């Protein structure tokens, strides 16, 4: 009676230079009561070939987990993905990708850091960076809102760097915490990108060395500078002209200060997106999107000059779509290391998004593409607990304003001593996003004290709404919980203010079905997705700190598989010589399973691609779902034993048919029995796909 499982498999770096040693670690647990002794096998593949094998015998104590390590000298050829497979027999097996790349910008897998707390220890910094690297092969990190001011990024008193500073949303940021994270990025061979704006400065900028003449204005008479109003009569961003060389000088020196003082590898340059009828200080009207490429290219050569090992840069093409505002300009002319675009509502369907990605590749000579595409945005999804069915304390149920869910809500929630108290029951250990749906027409922000299992947690704000029947679910707070039952109590306490009605509490939950389909479509079209950060947090909103949704562990497990898959098969997905095969949907036939070539809803979408060495067919299962990438989705209709025919040239050479999927068998390639044939439609290759859930790739 011998038993156990392989819990985790990871490498010591997210990215290796050719010829670097790779340490591959299997975290193996003996679940038996007595110590196990046996052989642990390592098998490393590159696509369909087995390129290395290794063995060791190892003794693991009963109830213990032990790190089983192998070492491997990466082959000397650059830009190669590999799959490492550890097999411990009765104690299970596990895989991880190895990425050999001298330049991460060829295969960016971009995460984020948004938390810089003085109380973050260096263990905590390291652990969050290590988790993203080990689990999802993250090789670059966008540091969001690390800076003090948009124009004065590091806060100094004299020539001393202050220890902490307060950012635009009143968050305390530590310099040491930023540094420790940057260091930990660098121990993973990761690149640390420093968030910055192309053209923003904070209020009172004239006293920080920034001339108002450099600005951009809504009129010809410099009356009204373009700005972002944060709604408190002091906190503003003011905008400037990216073509102004005096502004370029000022802000490019900030970028350099950031590289040289903090150790950042480059700059993640952001912008607000489309602006019209923009003038400079003198009333000369600007072709605004044409000002970006010159700013970026000048920023790039200034970086390279400063430090050519830390000259990285990207620019956010906001509101991405084919021929979108600034899109052709940047992709076509800007010297960014990889392309980045935040997708809003002009590429809502899978096919529109595919076409946008294809266009970026075609303008750019196939630069890598990273998409910011905030999944399940605004949807109040998860387990719901209606407030009317909660335990009430000097509060009551009612239903005299519409917009509630269930049968009613709680009101008479306006006095110290009042409280609502939910009994939630959760399936597993981890983060839960407490999302409150509520009404407040008090004229101003109300507050309530949240308690969790009787202990105080935090004061929550509840913004004011136009009426008592306009509801909001913008009040959230994330908490970590053990499995089972827990007490979540909103309470009116002395020092809290306003009044509210409480519809419900939802445990904000990212939907795996939609997220696996989006990631599959993106990789299959040659793009990756910025979505993971911190300690397996996921972006819910464009303000990266927003924790209104949490991932459950099935989603974490599936993203681990997916990110490893797109690393191990990076050569069939992201190399510049990976191209759509001509023609369309008449190349591929699935017998008795409705199918499309164009991401038609409720179909198995097949997409044919080619390298000089390989023919690639992607199968993405949209059965039981629509053609929109963002919104939560149903579990796809599972398919089994699908008789497939792929039509080929007579020209084409074929000595095997190979199958890999992030949904099955730990990303391992499987060799499929096939036949060649000829019918009226042309020459074909015929095989059976054992199954199709979210995404499967065949190559030959
Ligand atoms: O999480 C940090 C907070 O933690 C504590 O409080 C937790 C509570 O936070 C909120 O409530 C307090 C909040 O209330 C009001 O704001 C509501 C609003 O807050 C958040 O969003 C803020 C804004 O985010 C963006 O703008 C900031 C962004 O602007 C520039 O960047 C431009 C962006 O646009 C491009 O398209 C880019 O691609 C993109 O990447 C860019 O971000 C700038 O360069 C950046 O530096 C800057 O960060 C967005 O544009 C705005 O629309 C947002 O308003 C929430 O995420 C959002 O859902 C919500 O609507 C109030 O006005 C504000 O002052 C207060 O901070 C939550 O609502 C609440 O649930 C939670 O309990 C702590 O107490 C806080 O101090 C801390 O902030
Ligand atoms: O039993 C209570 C204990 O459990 C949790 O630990 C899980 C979590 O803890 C660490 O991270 C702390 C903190 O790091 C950053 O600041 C992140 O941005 C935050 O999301 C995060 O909470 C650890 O390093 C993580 O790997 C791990 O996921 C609680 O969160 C603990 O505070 C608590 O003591
Ligand atoms: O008039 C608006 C009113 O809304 C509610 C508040 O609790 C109260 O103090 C305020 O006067
Ligand atoms: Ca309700
Ligand atoms: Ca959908
Ligand atoms: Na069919």
């Amino acid at each position: 009676m011998a038993s156990g499982d392989v819990e985790r498999v990871y490498t010591d770096k997210s990215r290796y230079d050719p010829g670097d040693p790779v340490t591959i670690t299997a975290q193996v647990r003996n679940t038996d009561s007595i110590a196990w002794t046996g052989t642990v096998q390592l098998r490393i593949a590159h696509l369909e070939d087995q390129v290395h094998t290794a063995s060791q015998t190892v003794t693991i104590g009963g109830g213990q987990t032990e790190d089983v390590q192998f070492t491997w000298t990466s082959p000397a050829t650059d830009f190669k993905g590999y799959l490492a497979d550890i097999d411990a027999g009765a104690l299970g097996s596990g895989t991880t990708a190895i990425d050999v790349s001298s330049d991460f910008a060829r295969y960016p897998r971009y995460g984020y850091v948004s938390e810089f707390h003085p109380d973050e220890t260096a263990a905590e910094s390291a652990a969050k960076i290590d988790e993203l690297a080990q689990d999802y092969k993250i090789n670059a990190w966008q540091f969001y809102d690390w800076m003090w001011r948009h124009e004065t990024m590091i806060k100094r008193t004299g020539s001393a760097i202050d220890s902490t500073w307060i950012d635009l949303f009143n968050r305390e940021i530590s310099w040491q915490t930023i540094q420790n994270q940057i260091d930990a990025v660098h121990d993973q061979n990761g690149a640390a990108m420093a968030y910055a704006m192309i053209y923003a400065a904070r209020e009172d900028y004239e006293s920080y060395g920034v001339d108002s003449e450099w600005g951009i204005y809504q009129d010809p008479n410099h009356l009204q500078q373009l700005d972002v109003d944060f709604g408190n009569n002091s906190t503003y961003m003011y905008l400037f002209n990216p073509a102004n060389t005096d502004w370029q000088s000022f802000i490019h020196a900030q970028y350099l200060d950031a590289i040289n003082t903090a150790g950042f590898d480059g700059i993640h340059v952001d912008q607000m997106g489309q602006r019209n009828n923009v003038y400079d200080y003198w009333g000369n009207p600007l072709n605004f999107p044409a000002t970006f490429t010159p700013f970026i290219n000048e920023a790039k050569s200034t970086l390279t000059a400063n430090n050519s090992d830390k000259d990285r840069i990207t620019y956010n093409i906001v509101d991405g779509t084919v021929d979108g505002w600034a899109a052709n300009e940047v992709s076509g002319g800007a010297d960014v290391d990889f392309l980045y675009s935040e997708i809003w509502h002009l590429s809502d369907s899978y096919i529109q998004l595919k076409d946008y990605i294809d266009s970026l590749k075609a303008n750019s000579g196939n630069k890598a593409v990273v998409l910011a595409a905030y999944m399940n945005y605004r949807e109040n999804i998860g387990d719901r607990y209606e407030a009317e069915s909660a335990a009430l304390t000097n509060t009551a149920t009612n239903n005299n304003h519409s917009g509630y869910t269930g049968s009613g809500f709680v009101d008479q929630f306006a006095d110290p001593g009042d409280a609502v108290t939910f009994s939630i029951t959760v399936p597993e250990e981890g983060y839960y996003s407490l999302v409150f749906r509520f009404a407040n027409n008090s004229g101003f922000t109300a507050t309530r004290n949240l308690y969790v299992d009787s202990a105080f947690e935090i004061e929550l704000p509840f913004q004011n709404q136009p009426s008592w029947s306009a509801w909001s679910h913008e009040t959230w707070h994330q908490v970590y919980l053990t499995p089972g039952t827990h007490t979540i109590k909103l309470a009116y306490d002395a020092g809290n203010v306003g009044a509210i009605n409480l519809d419900s509490l939802t445990l904000g939950t990212f939907d795996p079905h939609s997220i696996r389909l989006a990631n599959a479509m993106m990789a299959a079209s040659g793009a990756t997705h910025i979505e993971l950060g911190e300690d397996s947090q996921m972006l819910a909103h464009e303000y990266y700190p927003n924790r209104s949704k949490s991932m459950r562990s099935e989603l974490k497990e599936a993203l681990k598989q997916h990110y490893n898959f797109i690393t191990a098969y990076e050569n069939l997905l992201f190399d510049p010589d990976v191209v759509d095969n001509d023609s369309g949907s008449q190349f591929v036939n699935l017998d008795m399973v409705s199918a499309s070539g164009d991401a038609s809803p409720n179909t198995v979408w097949h997409q044919v691609k080619r390298t000089p060495e390989y023919n690639i067919v992607h199968f993405i299962n949209l059965a039981n779902n629509d053609n929109q990438w963002r919104n939560s989705a149903n579990p796809p209709t599972l398919h089994t034993n699908i008789a497939t025919k792929v039509y080929v040239s007579p020209d084409e050479t074929i000595s095997g048919v190979y199958l890999a999927s992030p949904d099955h068998d730990d990303n391992r390639t499987q060799s499929l029995a096939y036949t060649t044939g000829t019918d009226i439609h042309g020459d074909y290759v015929a095989f059976t796909l054992p199954s199709l859930e979210y995404w499967s790739m065949v190559y030959m």
